[PDB]
């Protein structure tokens, strides 16, 4: 649980860090990401470490 959330988060970072991710819309970011398993908390989490506008209009929570 603990090992696998630290490894999704870190993940998630390089993820956003791509130059072809980011000019993809915040939605599309967001639901790859919870198919990936992270939950809400850990996606906020990414975009934070990331340096990243957290997408305010969260609708999949
Ligand atoms: C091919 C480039 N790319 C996308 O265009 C893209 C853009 C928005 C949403 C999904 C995608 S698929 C995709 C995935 C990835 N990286 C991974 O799939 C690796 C990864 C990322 C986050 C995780 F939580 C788990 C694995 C890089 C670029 C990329």
């Amino acid at each position: 649980e603990e090992s696998e959330k630290r490894k999704r988060v870190s993940s998630a970072v390089q993820f956003l860090h791509d130059s072809r991710v980011k000019i993809t819309p915040a939605a599309n970011k967001i639901q790859f990401l919870k198919s990936k398993g992270l939950t809400t908390e850990e996606v906020c989490e990414a975009f934070e470490k990331a340096g990243q506008t957290i997408p305010l209009d969260e609708i999949k929570k």
